[PDB]
């Protein structure tokens, strides 16, 4: 009973997210243009969690030895595929080169995240890569906590941040989005394409096999799911208040 609130309340902010007023409030181009320049953050970040996830579920060093769970493992590495090495029609490209191809389309600048990630790639921390190229605070924080559960938190706590704070929320969120833009897909056709491209047993199973069945550690992965919707909710509420003081 103590994790039915989670699950209820996990439920409810998923409503939430799913119709947050940003995206009722992307009305033209320009609007558009800073909400990709925000958003591509999170595209970014994803992988963060997918590669925490295949490390932990997965077997990546020498020797190699079979994953405990297949049917986890089978997953991660389905997700793995499609998210670093999709097949578009333009080639081989991970979802995020796709994205900053959408921008590139659309006319948003992607100076400032190629020049994150490229400091990243230079070994700076991804806080120190944030500030350098002076990212919103909203986008810091998400970011920040994105990558404090990559490198901190316990795989079922990883888990919980990615089903129930990505997996499960981005085709409901990128919905409302498209349906808002699809009158403009003549103008912009890759972040169509983006978006219609990402539009729960096995996921409660690998939570209780990370979490070894305690219940305790099963409340970790839901306040996970929680805190990370938390975190969405925060950086579409900064990214709106922007459009608001900037309009
Ligand atoms: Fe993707
Ligand atoms: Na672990």
């Amino acid at each position: 009973n103590q994790l039915e609130g989670l699950e209820r309340k996990i439920g409810e902010q998923h409503e939430r997210l799913a119709h947050h007023p940003v995206f009722g409030s992307i009305r033209t181009i320009d609007e558009l243009r800073v909400f990709m320049e925000w958003h591509v953050f999170a595209v970014w970040d994803f992988m963060s969690l997918v590669k925490r996830l295949q490390q932990d579920l997965t077997t990546v060093a020498v020797p190699w030895v079979a994953p405990r769970n297949a049917n986890a493992s089978r997953l991660i590495n389905e997700i793995v595929l499609g998210e670093e090495s999709d097949e578009t029609p333009n080639g081989h490209m991970s979802h995020y080169d796709l994205y900053l191809h959408a921008m590139r389309d659309v006319g948003a600048s992607t100076s400032r995240i190629e020049e994150m990630v490229s400091l990243v790639r230079s070994g700076f921390s991804v806080s120190a890569a944030l500030k350098a190229v002076d990212a919103p605070e909203p986008v810091i924080r998400f970011v920040e906590a994105t990558m404090a559960a990559c490198t901190s938190g316990a795989t079922h706590q990883v888990l919980g941040n990615f089903f129930y704070g990505r997996e499960n929320v981005i085709p409901d969120m990128f919905r409302t989005l498209l349906d808002e833009w699809k009158i403009e897909r003549s103008s912009i056709p890759l972040l169509v394409y983006y978006l219609d491209r990402h539009i729960g047993p096995a996921a409660r199973a690998m939570i209780r096999e990370a979490a070894d069945g305690d219940a305790a550690k099963l409340e970790e992965a839901l306040q996970a799911g929680l805190d990370a919707i938390d975190e969405r909710m925060r950086l579409w509420d900064g990214l709106l208040a922007h459009l608001g003081q900037t309009r």
